[PDB]
């Protein structure tokens, strides 16, 4: 069953989590960059001096061109190209092989990453977000569509090259420990959710809720950082100082641009707080929340990290160093997104990263955005 599916993920640090697919006929085998973050599917296809291999249209017997454009920006990269359809396979993923829209990159603009080892994306979220418009249909959509894969999938990503899992169609028990927390999917289109309070090491930040979601939170496995509106940052970047005032820091540090270091085993994680999210539950009044280590918001690059929490003007963006600390699955079928702490979990001297409930919160509906 699924057992064929755990491990199927790998990556660089800091480069983006990737699964191999095959495109075409004759099979060309890709890696493909795993995105939560946006809904088209696209592959290199065109030589580039950061891609050792391309999808070649004409080499494909069940290539079919749409003759359309296409072009999708994202918060940083961007690229074009031609739509098209072809079949579809992923070697560790379930035994089908489906035709989908394939966007054939022409060109691109800080896009791929030198040394990343990926080809190609594969856009996970909802139509309603898929360029040119939401006509386009997504990957996953075709996938359930044409197939008995149930209609939900579930990331488990490792940090410290790294790897993970991504189970398609279910969940698999051996991931995680404890229980499943479960938040609503506000709206179908990014993998929206609502933040409905923060804490830093166990004091709250009070701001009115609203400012946690402006304009909206989503989950994004293609984004590295947790990015937070500017007013957040500010009042986080505030508390995490003032708990590490012991030490000292470039300026440059709090703005990623700087790393720190520490001799090998002297990192003084204990001076950096832990911080909790909590994200509206299924039932009213209810919430729960996952608590973040500094183990993964100090991001490795003697032991040498950057901060990776950064200030954003579109939103909360809860990336990489959120999902690390856990197993989250994405169940579509039921509208909802569920944490639990993973089995690949870092490991700190006196504290744990944790997925706790319930809680009790009063107007969760009032911190959506609008
Ligand atoms: C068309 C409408 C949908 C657009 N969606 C987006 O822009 C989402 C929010 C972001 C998307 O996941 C892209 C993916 C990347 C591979 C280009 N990520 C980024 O732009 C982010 C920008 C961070 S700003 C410090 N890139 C990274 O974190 C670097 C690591 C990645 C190579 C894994």
């Amino acid at each position: 069953s699924f057992v064929e599916m755990v491990d199927n993920l790998r990556g660089k640090s800091g480069q983006g989590y990737y699964v191999e697919m095959t495109v075409g006929s004759p099979p060309q085998t890709l890696n493909i960059l795993v995105d939560t973050g946006s809904s088209n599917f696209a592959v290199g296809a065109a030589p580039h001096p950061f891609l050792h291999r391309y999808y070649q249209r004409q080499l494909s017997s069940t290539y079919r061109d749409l003759r359309k454009g296409v072009y999708v920006p994202y918060t940083q990269g961007k690229w074009e190209g031609e739509l098209g359809t072809d079949l579809v396979s992923i070697p560790h993923g379930p035994n089908v092989t489906v035709r989908a829209n394939i966007a054939a990159i022409t060109e691109s603009d800080k896009f791929f990453i030198n040394g990343s080892n990926w080809e190609g994306i594969l856009g996970l979220a909802y139509a309603e977000i898929a360029r040119p418009d939401d006509s386009l249909e997504p990957f996953f959509d075709s996938l359930v569509k044409q197939t008995h894969v149930p209609n939900l999938f579930s990331l488990q990503l490792c940090g410290a090259s790294v790897g993970g899992s991504m189970i398609i169609g279910g969940i698999d028990h051996s991931l995680y420990t404890g229980s499943l927390w479960y938040t609503p999917i506000r709206r179908e289109w990014y993998y929206e959710v609502i933040i409905v309070r923060v804490e830093i090491n166990g004091q709250d930040l009070k701001m009115d809720c609203k400012e946690y979601n402006y304009d909206k939170s989503i989950v994004d496995s293609g984004t590295t950082n947790l990015r937070l509106p500017k007013k957040v940052f500010e009042a986080a970047v505030k508390s995490i100082k003032a708990a590490s005032s012991t030490e000292k820091f470039p300026d440059g540090f709090w703005l990623g641009e700087q790393l720190v270091c520490w001799q090998a085993g002297t990192t003084p994680w204990n001076i950096f707080p832990v911080i909790s999210l909590y994200l509206m539950g299924e039932v009213t009044n209810q919430s729960f929340r996952i608590t973040i280590l500094p183990q993964q918001y100090l991001r490795p690059v003697d032991d040498c990290y950057k901060f990776a929490i950064s200030q954003s003007s579109t939103g909360t963006v809860m990336g990489a160093v959120i999902m690390e600390g856990f197993y989250v699955v994405f169940d579509r079928a039921r509208k909802r997104i569920g944490f639990a702490v993973s089995a690949c979990h870092v490991h700190d001297e006196f504290r744990t990263a944790a997925v706790e409930g319930p809680f009790v919160t009063l107007d969760m509906e009032d911190c959506g955005y609008n």
